[PDB]
């Protein structure tokens, strides 16, 4: 409960290797002082030598540790210099050709942000290895009872060129100076408001309000579930088609349950160190934690059991019981586009304009957020479906004329209310335009050709299920041919979209797995159980969704179709929720071999 924390937690993930491993030290030390031989069983000369031995080879681990943080430091700030000589020259050419602009300004002020953000986490990796290398010397005096450990520090680490450069600072108040009389005219408190670097990572607790507001929001939905169990048990009329209210209020939980996985998935990242704030581009002074994620996912669904309780309860007579699933979505809609600047703006604004960039992506160049979100929108795809049906049912099947609206005494439809399809594959068919695009922009045919087929499969598998359900409906007899032509692109689909989940989606089964069988070369989360039910989970539930997606768009099994699609919708938001974590550690595996913390701001 100390610097090994301390140091755990205060690590620039992408440097990890590079830092001081303070627990390999104290391990070695715990492991001599355990197996020393005995004071007078043995010869006191055996034990003078023994800790010799140990003394020299921990001053030899010891001098390797400072060589490599050295190494890595002289090499980190030639890099920083360099950078700042070109950003230096960018910031004069585009002043000088000053006498668009404004774009140019914004990423000028955004690449000096990130500059200065390097020059933070550089100046942090010098200080925590200082305090490192005086922690384990330290340790290693008292444990030893000597006084080779100051002595070896005096000597060594006060004169390393690490320690002794100041001339990251120079370069900090030299950045400063630009953007402040460069970029700012003047005016240092907004510069330094811009450039100032919050404790970042593992290393900030979330505001004590946003813990107290996730457990309030969470006590709340629990106490409503417990009652909506309870009126669903002891309330419901016996003599109506609940069918409708819960096709319509199954879109609503399944958004509760993925921001709920979603900050469950933000906890892992944050606590494992892939950091999802340099991959999904956000700026790294303000993130949603985990926290925040919660106390959305809690607010959203504190209102719909209480939409689901006044459907149930009915509780004032005046108002029909279809305003309370309208009202319901309605305020999410409202929530999510609110103009003003409260409630999780930046965050709500972001998400929109991913949510146009995702919508209308043959001509936007695909990110990795434009990649994410389209990706999550296929778990997401009963959320769609059931907004069709809402619309069909207000449409064409709603009384109007009666209050007891949602539940209607006995009447159907032909099928369930051609556009139930269309509306699985819209996800698809974002994600196949987006991989075209990716095509288009980086010439490389292997990653994004396949990888576009991955999403064709689902498009032949949703219009065969369509055809054959619509050839045994109306009782043809080219039906069977449908049928082994959806059932071999069932297969198809199901081991297709299986394959790149595992091998290029989370990089598992590569050659050199090593001790870490069947798994990566280096694995980022701490039990090596996590990858292998996580492997079987994917493989029993990546079958079990493209079995919903042909049940949901078709007319065959009436009965048990909905109740098979109730209970697989929220296994595939669970399915997409543990894709999440080994997707985002393999791209962050990537940014530990390049040892990029910042991202590289481009300006033009």
């Amino acid at each position: 409960m100390k610097f090994a924390e301390h140091l755990s937690a205060h690590i620039t993930p992408e440097w990890r290797k590079q830092y001081i491993q303070y627990e390999a030290f104290k391990d070695m030390l715990y492991s001599a002082q355990d197996q020393a031989p005995s004071v007078e069983v043995t010869d006191e000369d055996t034990v003078k030598r023994y800790f010799a031995k140990f003394e020299e080879k921990f001053f030899q681990t010891c001098e390797k540790e400072l060589a490599k943080i050295n190494t890595f430091y002289s090499e980190k700030l030639a890099e920083a210099q360099r950078r700042f000589a070109t950003l230096q020259n960018e910031l004069q050419s585009s002043l000088d050709a000053q006498k668009v602009q404004h774009r140019n300004i914004k990423d000028l002020k955004l690449a000096f942000s990130e500059f200065y953000l390097s020059l933070i986490l550089l100046q942090n990796y010098q200080n925590l290895n200082f305090t490192g290398f005086r922690k384990i010397l330290k340790k290693h005096d008292k444990i030893l009872e000597t006084s080779r450990g100051a002595d070896w520090r005096v000597a060594h680490v006060e004169v390393a060129p690490f320690y002794t450069c100041k001339k990251i600072n120079q370069l900090i108040s030299e950045t400063e100076a630009v953007v402040t009389n460069e970029l700012e005219d003047g005016d240092r408190q907004k510069a330094m408001k811009r450039l100032r670097v919050p404790p970042l990572g593992a290393a900030q607790p979330a505001p004590a309000w946003t813990t107290f507001r996730v457990g309030l929001f969470c006590g709340i939905f629990i106490v409503l579930n417990i009652t909506l169990v309870l009126a669903a048990v002891f309330k419901l009329e016996t003599d109506r088609s609940i069918w409708p209210l819960i096709r319509i209020y199954r879109g609503g939980f399944l958004l509760i349950e993925f921001l709920f996985l979603l900050g469950i998935n933000t906890y892992g990242w944050r606590q494992a160190g892939v950091n999802h704030v340099l991959i999904f581009e956000l700026n790294p002074r303000s993130n949603l934690s985990h926290q925040h994620l919660f106390e959305i996912a809690g607010f959203l669904g504190i209102l719909w059991c209480l939409s689901l309780l006044a459907c149930f309860f009915a509780p004032i007579s005046v108002i029909p019981t279809y305003v309370y699933p309208l009202a319901l979505y309605g305020f999410m809609v409202f929530f999510l586009i609110n103009p003003t600047k409260t409630f999780y703006y930046k965050s709500r604004f972001w998400l929109l304009k991913l949510l146009f960039r995702v919508f209308t992506a043959p001509f936007h160049k695909v990110g990795f957020a434009d990649f994410w979100l389209a990706d999550q929108l296929n778990s997401l795809s009963v959320i769609l479906m059931d907004l069709e049906y809402m619309i069909c049912f207000y449409s064409l099947e709603l009384k109007w004329d009666e209050s007891k609206g949602l539940l209607p005494n006995n009447s159907e439809e032909s099928g369930i209310c051609g556009v139930r399809a269309i509306v699985q594959c819209i996800p698809a068919w974002l994600r196949f335009i987006q991989c075209l695009r990716r095509y288009r922009d980086t010439k490389r045919a292997f990653p994004h050709l396949v990888n576009a087929g991955k999403y064709s499969t689902t498009f032949f598998m949703v219009t065969f299920a369509a055809l054959y359900s619509t050839h045994k409906e109306r009782g043809h007899s080219d039906t069977m041919v449908f049928f082994y032509l959806w059932i071999v692109f069932y297969i198809i689909s199901s081991c297709y979209t299986l394959i790149w989940d595992l091998k290029m989606d989370w990089g598992l089964f590569d050659k050199n797995a090593g001790e870490n069988t069947f798994l990566r070369e280096e694995i980022v989360y701490p039990q090596k159980a996590y990858y292998y039910c996580a492997i079987i989970e994917d493989v029993i539930l990546r079958f079990a969704w493209t079995i919903q997606i042909s049940i949901t768009s078709t007319t065959l099994l009436p009965h048990s179709g909905d109740i098979i699609a109730t209970v697989f919708a929220p296994l595939e938001v669970f399915r997409r929720f543990v894709w999440n974590f080994f997707r985002l550690e393999n791209e962050h595996l990537n940014n530990c071999g390049e040892f990029r913390a910042v991202r590289d701001i481009s300006v033009a």
